[PDB]
């Protein structure tokens, strides 16, 4: 009985799914945590059986909860009037970082595959230079910081050799212009920040953390990276959801209990390249 | 006829004093950026001649201004009354990143050399994994955006062709526990940065920039670092303030017209050591 | 699935425990074994010493293979007339190809698992050109030369895998013989490679930086070895003993269709220690 | 201060900006170079050619020197007795660095500048084990070979350069032979040197990746220099046209005293080409 937390999923659209589907095949029960301003509408959807293609694996993926879940708020604590009021977090509750684990804790007991799979970034079509501060620190904190606090909170509800994993972009290494908001610069704090919690997790728990360097999905200049991808890589098959999905899958479980702190690359090997041929 | 301006300095312990000094010996211009709750003080000790020793290069440094240099504050539009109302901040003005430009722009027209030598982590002393959000984004704010906040706000007032450092640690790259609070972040986020920057400047004004990643400086941990590095490093003698500064004055330079976006490491090569021997 | 592996001659390396687990796939196993171990590999195997190691492996075949030839021509008089390869027969890189194929078909799968260097005790300022040519033959450009012959006889969507060591990267005093540029030019082609073979031959590529196992090659270097191992156990963010199993299951999965979009990689398998600075 | 520069065959390399940018410093220059090219060069050094190349250098001697012999004992008889070589003496390694020392003493800066593949043109999966061998043995092996005989006539706090390029780290078709694995080895030779020659000697050694240049040796790649050089100057984030004294500069730099706590490094100048991921 493995239980995985899925933190950022809005639709079948993105990572989050692809991982979901692929840990579905290893029997893995699944629980989304859904940004609440699209709660409503993920579950509406998911009543109204938008999703049930989507769901086929001869095996039904087995989502054991779907919970609202924000990336931004570590505590009940730290929820501002204006959200309070807000209308859509109005209807919701115990959406905050801790208050998720608590829930996820309590109703189903300790889990041992965690996936942090959100980035947000409100600036993100403005260039570097032209970022603002407030800009950049909301990246750095919904993208980046987001991953540490949910190990702060998740790792007293995980069981001992549990396992970890985030999604980020080779924007972090090599400058991909377009890529901007401080989006890159979040990508970059979040794969350092996978060794520094690699090395803590390990000695202290026993847990592992890696990060999975995504190439482009199609979830603008998305269009011309997938075009570049599928012209430039090593490899010309179309890159899918479940590609990414398959690795995180095995990141997960047991089969890499050696392996902590690294990037691993899923992007049909394009980051190898220099000059296009 | 050459100015650089050094943004961080509080003592002549550092490397922002270091590099002025080596500047020095070129003839260039310094003048010197100082965080205003210890502007003060650092002009006292100026007065009281204090740093005469320290500047003599048969040549007298030539400083010709100290400004107070806030980099959390963008703007005089930032600037909360809490600070407005306190006590060290209440007798001195114009301390802001673009007030600062403007100042300098005004009194001495336009410079070519540009020195980001600051960081400061409220919560430097936790681990990563203990670090509050407030900690951490405080840690990015100050150590990593103040470096795009001094290109946004200085490129104007700087020539074609000039050039800018910022000093960074290996922490980024590699763990080194102790150096916490997001000082690590700060330090990953500030080295892509300097990438993303070095693009953008190098095509729309052909400036350079560039980072200098410093092996220890006693400027607890530290004392760590020092004996480690002395004992393991590649080169045996002691790493001077003065070794960085060297290294800085030639990026600073026309004579590295072909190097930007960059990562050097000035560390008697103790980056390049896997295990003890 | 069929996969041959370049490189085992006992069950205390990577290539047995690489064995091990593919098996555990129900992947067919072909042994390449170096001529100088041979026979006495057959004699363990046969008399069950190996029996106790297998715990059940399916072994399809176990042939002599020295990676230092390309073809029959390159063999020398002398290694021809040696002792040990007396006596044996295709044993060059293009020989074993081209046999596997003709008993068992194409395969998919594919292990570089050895190396070797003559000087490796002497430091690298200290190597011989002679010494250093060897290292970089037998240890880089061997899996080159594989990649070649094997890519025939390989169908699409295949993989390949070969072992390597952060000595590459970073130093390690007393990985000598030019050993560390032996890795290091070996996951240079490792990117090189899953470029031509990606784009030619829809093949995967890809090598795992393994950290310390002691093995009979590991013995090799003048203690070493087992400081290595005890310094990464105190060390690494991982304090569990590494296992050539742990290797084993993520070459199992390098290799197999769930990593199907990882190519030019170098996967470190270490428990973490490759990611730490400073020593606690 | 005396620099040895070994791999200087006309004017339009690097090599020769380097020699520029040194003398501008009042460096006292040595050229080491290859006898293929040995008499033509002298012939055009007297005939004035070179003279509006050196706007003046100050060009203490100019020796025959060959990188692939180690010692006298490494020749072999065949080259021993060619045409270009005949005829010529002390041009092997040990050979330059005693006759250097009898002439002049112990020098302080040295310079790797050199380079060579039989098989350049072929892409690497399709390098034979003998053009392969000769790229690390010409290229890589030989920067080894030179500090180590060097040391012995360099003083305390000298410093060592040698040139490489961004295809050891990632994919360019075209730079085959096995001269991306070489350059490989050379950025990993070079950090595993800085070790012994830092610890034993207080000696520094540091490699620059330069961007493209249209030399002699770029064209005997089969256009590839010229599109690189395009490439580059509409891509990379400075545009200005990339100049072997830009290089020099930083050779200059990095050779003198001003760059002492730099060491095992590879710097890259090559107006930041290195650090794009997608064109524009
Ligand atoms: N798509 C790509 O080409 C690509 C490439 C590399 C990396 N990635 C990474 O993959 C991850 C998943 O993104 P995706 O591409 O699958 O798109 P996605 O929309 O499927 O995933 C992002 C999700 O995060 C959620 N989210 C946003 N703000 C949040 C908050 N404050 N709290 C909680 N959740 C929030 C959104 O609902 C969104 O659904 C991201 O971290 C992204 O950086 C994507
Ligand atoms: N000392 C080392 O061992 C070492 C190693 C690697 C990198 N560095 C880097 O070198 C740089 C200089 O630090 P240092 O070691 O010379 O110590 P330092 O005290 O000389 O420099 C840091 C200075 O930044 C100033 N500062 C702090 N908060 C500020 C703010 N909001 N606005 C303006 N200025 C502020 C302080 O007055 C301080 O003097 C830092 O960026 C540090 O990260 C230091
Ligand atoms: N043991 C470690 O700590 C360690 C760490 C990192 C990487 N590796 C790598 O793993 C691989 C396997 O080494 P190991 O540690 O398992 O030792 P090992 O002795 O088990 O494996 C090496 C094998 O290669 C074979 N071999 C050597 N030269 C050969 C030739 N010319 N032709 C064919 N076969 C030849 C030998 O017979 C030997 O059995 C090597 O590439 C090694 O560099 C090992
Ligand atoms: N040109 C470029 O675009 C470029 C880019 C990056 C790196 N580099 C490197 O710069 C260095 C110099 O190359 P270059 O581009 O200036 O070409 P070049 O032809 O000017 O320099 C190479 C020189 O090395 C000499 N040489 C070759 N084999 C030799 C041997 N066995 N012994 C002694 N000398 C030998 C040749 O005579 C030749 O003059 C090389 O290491 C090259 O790899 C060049
Ligand atoms: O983080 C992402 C990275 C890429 C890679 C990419 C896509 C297109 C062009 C260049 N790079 C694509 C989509 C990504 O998703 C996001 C982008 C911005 C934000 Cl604010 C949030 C997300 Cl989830
Ligand atoms: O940023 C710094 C890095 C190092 C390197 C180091 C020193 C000791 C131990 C480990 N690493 C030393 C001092 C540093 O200065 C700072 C550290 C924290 C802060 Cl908050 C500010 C500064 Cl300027
Ligand atoms: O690549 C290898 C790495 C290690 C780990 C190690 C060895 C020595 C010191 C520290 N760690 C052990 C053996 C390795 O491979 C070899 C190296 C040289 C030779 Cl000659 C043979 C092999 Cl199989
Ligand atoms: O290392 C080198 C890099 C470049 C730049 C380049 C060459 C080809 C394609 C793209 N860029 C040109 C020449 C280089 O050196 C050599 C490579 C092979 C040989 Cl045989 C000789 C030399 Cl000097």
């Amino acid at each position: 009985e493995d239980i995985c937390f899925i933190a950022g999923i809005g639709d079948t659209n993105g990572y989050g799914w692809g991982i979901a589907k692929e840990l579905s095949k290893r029997n893995v029960k699944i629980i989304f945590g859904i940004w609440p301003p699209v709660y409503n509408i993920f579950m509406k959807n998911y009543k109204n059986g938008k999703f049930d293609n989507d769901m086929i694996i001869d095996k039904k993926m087995n989502i054991l909860d779907m919970l609202p879940f924000d990336a931004s708020f570590d505590t009940a604590n730290d929820i501002d009037e204006e959200t309070k009021n807000n209308k859509r977090y109005n209807m919701l509750q115990n959406y905050t970082i801790e208050d998720v684990a608590n829930l996820i804790h309590q109703k189903y007991g300790k889990i041992n595959m965690l996936v942090h799979s959100l980035a947000n970034a409100k600036e993100v079509q403005k260039d570097l230079l032209n970022t603002s501060r407030k800009g950049y620190l909301d990246a750095l904190s919904k993208s980046s910081y987001s991953l540490i606090s949910l190990c702060k909170y998740f790792v007293n509800i995980m069981k001992p050799q549990s396992s970890i994993i985030s999604l980020t972009y080779h924007a972090s290494q090599k400058v991909v212009p377009g890529y901007g908001g401080g989006m890159s610069s979040a990508k970059a704090a979040l794969e350092s920040d996978t060794r520094v919690l690699a090395y803590h997790l390990g000695r202290n728990y026993n847990i592992r953390i890696n990060t999975i360097s995504a190439g482009p999905l199609k979830s603008t200049f998305i269009d011309y990276a997938i075009e570049y991808s599928e012209k430039y890589a090593p490899l010309r098959q179309k890159l899918l959801s479940t590609d990414i999905g398959s690795v995180a899958s095995f990141l997960l479980s047991r089969e890499s209990r050696a392996i902590t702190g690294q990037t691993i690359y899923v992007d049909n090997g394009l980051n190898i390249m220099f000059l296009p041929d």
